[PDB]
């Protein structure tokens, strides 16, 4: 018997239940991970609130890192006792134990701890596909990245710097602005003080940017469109401020024959080769200290306190990644 | 004094007026073209009906070819007597004379007649940016192109073949199907009989296509989305069946992290270098008979009969380009 967070009905943070359950032995494709550190992602809040349909009662989270305890029939590439991380498990990473298909699990280097992995893996895999697959950031490129002080943002800042690119990062405070700069962001915009698109025009002497990465959605839709040059790409990969509905394609024409895409992690990592390749890049850059992955002690919540943790994430008081410790 | 088509109020074909006017000497940027053959584009009908707001009374058409009669102050690269074609003039190509900025005018090779130019130029420039700029079609590529029997469609078919690519073309009849095949279309779908996305799945043994060119919009939005593979591009460049409003970006995620763009000709040809380069490719391919440009005698209407011509275009009885002869 072990512990997991679940919810019996959708709602706010108050619906999170901390219960016992019997972990089942892994099936033929799978490995059982004794989770040691668990990732906290905005999608966890969306699932919990019913924005994403899930059978009830449901687990929560798809990102965690820990020690492999048992291994299923077919699994060669991963062995008992391996330290691993995953970002795409079935809902249920919020648990002391969770089975995951071996294909969707990456073995950690010795340098990367459980806590770093669960902070950086899903968010780091997200950055890699955004920057290397959805649109290949070249050295010298100016681009806009919303929420640069967030978990995804700080990895994006540091990755951009490693690529020799110039990330303009939107942030909600002067403190978050300095942090994003420290993390390698070329320039900074305060999305409460300043007009985003205006400031982008200023910083590019009118030339604008060929790509925008926008995890905010509704609030910043117009702002992001106005920030793009002719033929530019708007990459909406998040709905922090609510979704982007009621769009007339024609607006893509008005704003200069723009492209727009709504990618997701599952949309870009579908096989173990794809996960291997992307993970190799992520770990490579964490290992060489190009991407440093910290987690404030205030944002390490016990698994028991999952409620408390979710409340924190929704108030936007956090910077960087958060973690649940089983 | 010369003749032009205009309309004093928006409506159907009956609103077209055939009147006298005094052709004015060209301004500093411009050249005056004695039009010999005039292009007929669906956008002419939309403007005439008020789907696109235009100042009244207005001229009509932006595509025509003829002989340069006079030249404005600043013009070097074009001289009196040059045989030319343009696709982006101010509304008024439906005329015996029309001034056009010299930058938006291409000198014709000797091989291409006035009638071929006015059939093929705007529609051919449209095909070039779609196939070479918006998304670079590689040899071997399977892709979907709606309305393959139209004026744009038959050039697209032949261009695709010249690039060694496999254009699946949607058409409204068995007769139009054979014509699209004759014009180099790899495969054909009847959009009145058949399910578009199903047939695309069939023809690609489930792999789907990396791009869709969709000049229909509303009717085919879902069909076009279902036809695209993971990371695929939907290129909406026309609203034949009405516009594409009320779009939840999330649909781009559901259908496989798709891209979508709403390009226009004016969005991709903005300087004379861009027009030169694109025209060179178009003329190059017409010259080498890779793209053959015929116009049925039934779809050559005198300028006087502009009404009659518009009626024909709206009944969808036409295939390929149509022309007005001044």
């Amino acid at each position: 018997m072990a512990k997991r967070i679940q919810f019996s009905a959708t709602g706010g943070p108050e619906v999170l239940e901390y219960v016992d359950f019997e972990p089942k032995d892994p099936a033929a494709g799978e490995v059982q991970v004794e989770n040691k550190a668990i990732g906290i992602n905005y999608i966890d809040t969306y699932v919990r609130s019913g924005l994403y349909p899930a059978p009830l009662p449901s687990g929560l989270g798809s990102e965690a890192a820990g020690v492999v305890t048992k291994v299923g029939t077919g699994v060669s590439h991963i062995k008992v006792g391996d330290r691993v991380v995953y970002a795409q498990s079935s809902l249920g990473a919020y648990s002391e134990y969770h089975n995951v298909p071996a294909q969707k699990v990456a073995v950690l280097p010795e340098g990367i701890s459980f806590e770093q992995a669960a902070a950086s893996f899903l968010k780091g895999l997200t950055v890699q596909y955004l920057f290397r697959q959805t649109h290949k950031i070249k050295a010298g490129d100016i681009f806009l990245f919303h929420a640069a002080a967030g978990g995804v943002g700080l990895i994006a800042s540091q990755w951009a710097k490693a690529l020799g690119a110039k990330l303009i990062g939107t942030v909600g405070s002067d403190e978050k602005a300095a942090l994003a700069k420290e993390a390698g962001a070329w320039a900074t915009i305060n999305y409460q003080t300043e007009d985003i698109a205006a400031r982008v025009a200023e910083l590019t002497q009118g030339e604008k940017v060929s790509v925008v990465y926008d995890s905010v959605g509704k609030s910043t839709w117009l702002a992001s469109l106005d920030s793009l040059k002719r033929h530019g790409l708007l990459v909406s990969f998040g709905n922090a401020s609510g979704p982007v509905k009621d769009v007339d394609l024609g607006i893509l024409n008005q704003k200069g024959s723009l492209f727009v895409t709504r990618p997701s992690l599952n949309g870009y990592i579908t096989t173990q080769e794809e996960l291997a390749a992307a993970s190799e890049e992520l770990f490579s850059l964490i290992a060489s200290d190009a991407i440093k992955v910290d987690v404030k002690d205030a944002q390490k919540f016990p698994l028991s306190q999952a409620r408390r943790a979710h409340e924190t994430l929704e108030s936007r008081a956090t910077t960087g990644s958060s973690l649940l410790i089983p």
